[PDB]
């Protein structure tokens, strides 16, 4: 699949399991249209969000529901979610891995783009 | 001055100067209302966005125009913009410092909340 | 293998390939004894550094040769290397993945510890 | 004041206060000679480590005692200490700010070099 997300928990030193995420794609009217969603597995990875055919060029937003993740663990974090907004496939099809590293008051995201 | 934003450049090891950003507050209808904006100084900091009486509890979004920063340096980056979305909370400390560390394909944000 | 290292390049949005690293283990005399070494593959990963039998309890240092990596790409970075120093296996055998994210003037390391 | 160190706590969203650190300078025999030390203030900063005339070009190591910080909070961390190893260079800017962001199983350091 051309879009995968992996999430780590910097407090536990573990993959962040059951992190919900919603992907949106900017529509012609400049609105965010729902594109795909899912939750991380026990490996902290979310595979199978989309297909090469459906993952056309556009501007995508991956909302990672970090507040819902920390609150499900009984922790009150700072951010509502982590957002990753990027243009995809504008030079032809690519594979995107979006990594995220979570702490209650800090996070880091990184993209690995392969052809 | 209850809200400050500081932006650093991880490629050059410098403050990120002249970085534009807009702050929004979430309205009752779930839309983002413009709240404040500015661009970072020679120290990479943006002061004076708001005041204590105006900065009431609620959900805020800081949208940092990282793509324009990198393009002005002749570098093509991954993200359209860096986003920091959070709830302001009176039960906690009263000063919010949002820091963002920028790289072309990665960005980490941290919140430092002090009294 | 119970110790793996993965390295990403935040400038290119790519696995950091051919990053050399040297692992040391603290000896009884408080010196750092050479334990294992290798370089990242095209996936940015270094597998096979050690075995369950040889990876005994102790204090280990993973030196990641980030300067040698950036200089081989014609970039002058800030750090000499990235160091990761940790006690391993003190509660019994574990598997350790050490992740590192590199920029010329900044890096981040993260440990995933599994049983 | 050519060298300052700032330490932040990513779990609590605060300066990391009372964090001890030692700075070493690499000697001609490749050993680490003690150079300066101190502990972070209520702002998470350590000022006054050295002076311009003493801080000559060479390789320096800042060893930050992160393990003691986390244990004082009742948290068991991964790393023995955070290490920042770098060459001071006169050709570049003259002020060095080393920042470290701490989480139990992860830590990111950045250098901000300004004039």
């Amino acid at each position: 699949c051309p879009l995968m997300v992996k999430v780590l928990d910097a407090v536990r030193g573990s993959p962040a399991i059951n992190v919900a995420m919603h992907v949106f794609r900017k529509a012609a009217d400049d609105t965010w249209e729902p594109f795909a969603s899912g939750k991380t597995s026990e490996s902290g990875e979310l595979h199978g969000l989309t297909t090469e055919e459906e993952f056309v060029e556009g501007i995508y937003k991956v909302e990672i529901d970090t507040k819902s993740y920390w609150k499900a663990l009984g922790i009150s974090p700072f951010h509502e979610h982590a957002e990753v907004v990027f243009t995809a496939n504008d030079s032809g099809p690519r594979r995107y891995t979006i990594a995220a590293l979570l702490s209650p008051y800090s996070y880091s995201t990184t993209a690995v783009v392969t052809n």
